């Protein structure tokens, strides 16, 4: 019974999240991670970086008339990870078939030309690491990217490149 | 007032669809309209525009194993529209809320920063005029784009503009 | 909002309810519609119906000291919906994780072994489009069995089938 | 197979109707509402009023050898509404100046010494209402009672009355 602190999450307080309304609950321990962009626009500070996802779950709640922002989780590239629904709620981000059996992680920033800073990467890999530790994953986990399973350019090319590399990246 | 009174259609056996396999079905008349972009290529021939609805069929059905490409209707540069799925079969374009109650019309290309020719619009609009005349849409259906309605760039800041001013748009 | 009223619902004054004692309002617009079975006796006739509406009250209020009918809406054989705590009080149907944030509409009878007739199913979601034509239910509003929220039989096996069937229906 | 019918009319399978033949059409958006009285014997039941129901449009039908029921709708005591003619064909219930340019309803009964009960006054406004919404009648329609336009003691002395006090009506 381990109790570690692998959470350098910035919380939704912490952001000023609306207050989410969503109730349906995923199964631990989660057997899929799926990598998205959010297609938008960049930002390189914690606190341009709160303003983007206040902006993106705005659009997923206003907007699109969601439950909350689509994301389990937004990485940013100030270095820093984004709580979304977090580990234990329902994302909407790719799909019925694939949102009740995976977790949505996303970087918020257009990667179709851009590649992500190191940090950000690094605050991905570490995240889906703290995941394992905390039963929310599979240690075994695979990861597929967002066209691999719905019909987007998301994540991104030269992103989706780089996740075809991982270690847990799978077909 | 006779029957077959609109709308020039390239069947799928006309540009080589692979077979449909997709049972479930959409109750007519139909409300909604999405429009959409395939976010690839364009296509300004018949030729390539024939060639453009395989690949994206077949991405589809190969590479995500759908039972039909996704969209009900494709609409090409070269000024035709492509038969996807058609008027009677639920489509997958918008998420499992807007599917069963909605046809989904994808222009083949990317229109972030450029627009469809006069002759794409006229296939499209035209297209609509003839799902009205079969009943197959309400005669006071409602045009909503894609980002309307799901996350995505889709169907382009270019074409989202011009898809404003249609007569049916309803935010 | 927009004045053109709705539906054919039976108000308090007509079934001869107990005065309410209920204060807490319900955010507009809601999001969940839960449905269950009141498992007591079914009525066929207005005015079998309306008696039935007065025992469960009264079996609420005064047996289980709660300030009204726990429920927002009540069905009948009859075809007709009964006004219980209406669209603005939260209810007390389906826990306090639930109560907050949804509409309990009942129906009434045991469903275990029956079917509810056409006219009581017509009136069920008729009460819902209204909810959303009045702003008081989201356009993308969510319909919950009371046995998915809740370790209960509500609202019997039968009735559980036929809800699994509709549009707004949610895992 | 999609969402039902609003002011929850009862269909005319449902009631058991011998089947229509008649085929002149409604111009819709139509302006006229002709409230009329069946001057036959009430029902409070839904057993007894899709019996009476039956009762008339088989009067009308096998006796008078009409292509249906005269009227477009039918309301019972009961509260619920018999689907007749409908929104689409046009009726028989006001003689030929008004027929053509008009829906006509009948409450069950004769309403020369009695009032019908609330949920019957409540099942016909529901009825109208969910007419704009449908198209089927002008946003700005206008009610005139069956003595208003032909010579007749019908919807009754104690009906009229109360139709007069409508919002919508014009002498
Ligand atoms: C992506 C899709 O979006 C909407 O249509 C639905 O809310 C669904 O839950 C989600 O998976």
């Amino acid at each position: 019974e381990d109790p570690p602190a692998c959470g350098s999450i910035v919380p939704r307080r912490e952001w000023r999240a609306l207050a989410s309304e969503c109730r349906e609950r995923l199964t631990r321990p989660v057997r899929y991670v799926v990598v998205s962009h959010t297609a938008g626009s960049h930002c390189d500070t914690p606190a341009s970086c709160a303003q983007q996802a206040q902006n993106v779950q705005s659009y997923h709640v206003r907007n699109l008339g969601w439950c909350d922002v689509g994301y389990n989780f937004l990485i940013g590239e100030d270095g820093l990870v984004y709580e979304g629904r977090g580990w234990n709620i329902k994302g909407a981000h790719a799909g019925p078939t694939w949102n009740p059996i995976s977790i949505g992680i996303s970087f918020m920033g257009n990667y179709m030309n851009r590649v992500p800073p190191p940090r950000a990467l690094r605050a991905a890999q570490n995240l889906l690491a703290c995941g394992v530790a905390l039963g929310a994953l599979r240690s075994n986990y695979e990861v597929k990217g967002h066209r691999d399973v719905q019909p987007t350019l998301s994540p991104g090319d030269r992103l989706y490149e780089i996740i075809q590399t991982w270690s847990h990246y799978r077909a």
